[PDB]
């Protein structure tokens, strides 16, 4: 079997993109944020606190003939942004793009934190990082990629996020016709449960390319490319007027500024990021002080190639039994 899905980014900076996913019987369609740097595929639904709904669309069990109780198990899940939510446990028919799991965990929230309440455009997560991750207590869950990985015809799922734009998740397939050249691939560590890979190096604008490894997780729910502070800093003084700003959270730069590309090593291939996917516009509106979309991980603990550098590629993650990460230009 094989599932394709279009992905949509949720505002005009690609915040985050949201991909339509059914679940239940009969349907309930509900647009989660999938998520390749966690591991649970939550929902808000009919459970969650009423105060903590605004706008989102809801699954609600009750109305699904398949749903049935997971009995006894909780999950409670906590973000790199700072951001939570916690509930209960259903099993259920999920489908995404064509491609249908029985049985899958479905987690409905009973609370989350304000920062998915003040966002109405996501109505959960798909997580698809390794299952070791999955908060399901006291047995726990498997991913939706997990569960589908037997039945599909090659044990892959493939990213390839748009610009300013739609894109694609494709499960079980790689569309020959969806990148340029050819896909490098590049070895995975499972241990921290992430889709974690070290790149070759990096290049700034037209400078010449830096041979380092850099080890960082490819993260689909995370917007920005977070790195060590000396390639932020090396990126940045090559814009006039960026700083790092304590008070803001990062590097800003004039909005008059037109950004240089960054460039980041996948074994002897090298993938561009151009400078325009670099700006995230005013940090408050009408400010001609614009946010930066590469920042420090000094910190965070983990370097983050996030939607800003996942975006610049077509990129498959191979679920085989060695897992590995293939990136391609597009």
């Amino acid at each position: 079997s094989t599932g394709s899905a279009t992905t949509t980014p949720i505002d005009s900076l690609d915040d985050a993109y949201i991909t339509p996913v059914q679940i239940g019987t009969p349907a309930q369609t509900l647009n989660l944020d999938f998520d390749t740097g966690s591991s649970d595929l939550w929902v808000f639904s009919s459970e969650t606190t009423a105060s903590e709904v605004d706008g989102q669309t809801i699954y609600t069990p009750s109305k699904s003939t398949t749903a049935k109780l997971l009995s006894g198990a909780t999950w409670s899940i906590s973000y790199g942004d700072g951001s939570s939510s916690s509930g209960d446990v259903y099993t259920d028919t999920v489908s995404v793009g064509g491609l249908t799991v029985t049985g899958q965990a479905v987690e409905s929230a009973k609370k989350v934190s304000s920062s998915f309440t003040e966002d109405s455009t996501i109505d959960g997560l798909l997580g698809l990082a390794f299952s070791t991750l999955n908060t399901v207590s006291p047995t726990q869950q498997k991913t939706f990629f997990d569960n589908a990985k037997a039945s599909l015809d090659s044990p892959v799922f493939t990213a390839d996020l748009g610009y300013h734009a739609p894109g694609t998740y494709n499960f079980g397939f790689i569309d020959t016709t969806a990148y340029t050249g050819s896909i490098t691939y590049t070895a995975v560590s499972t241990k921290q449960g992430f889709w974690e890979w070290t790149s070759t190096g990096y290049a700034v604008g037209s400078g010449t390319f830096k041979s380092t490894s850099i080890d960082g997780i490819a993260d689909t729910g995370t917007t920005l490319l977070y790195l060590p502070a000396t390639v932020v800093s090396a990126y940045w003084a090559q814009v006039s007027g960026a700083k790092s700003s304590s008070s803001v959270g990062g590097y800003v730069f004039p909005c008059s500024a037109t950004l240089p590309s960054f460039t980041f090593g996948v074994g002897s291939a090298r993938i561009v990021i151009p400078g325009d996917y670099i700006d995230f516009g005013p940090i408050s509106t009408g400010s001609s002080s614009c946010f930066g979309g590469i920042q420090s991980s000094a910190g965070i603990g983990i370097n983050i190639f996030g939607d800003v550098a996942l975006k610049a590629a077509f990129v498959v993650f191979n679920g085989a039994t060695t897992p590995t990460l293939g990136f391609a230009s597009k």
